[PDB]
């Protein structure tokens, strides 16, 4: 009977995990976004019609 | 979806050079115009019946 109370640790711990690896994907979410911009911004830069100004 | 999404750059890149050209087959006009009339003026003054101001 102890040993089966104490799993409520064990599925605290796991719901623990599981929410930490959310915020986790949140903020990826947040950066593979800044990635795709920011190879945009890469591309056009490596245009050689563009002036100075737009570089 | 990255991939998909840089191809906007491309399609700015593809039209700027299409305007660079335009401008550049714009001035072009000007210029075959111009060979024509130069073309005409030595023309004209090939002939030796020309009088020295009309050369």
């Amino acid at each position: 009977s102890a040993t089966a109370g104490s799993m409520n640790a064990v599925k605290d711990s796991l719901q623990r995990g599981q929410s930490t690896i959310d915020v986790a994907l949140a903020a990826g979410d947040t950066i593979t976004d800044l990635l795709g911009k920011m190879k945009e911004k890469a591309l056009a830069a490596s245009d050689t019609s563009l002036n100075t100004a737009s570089f």
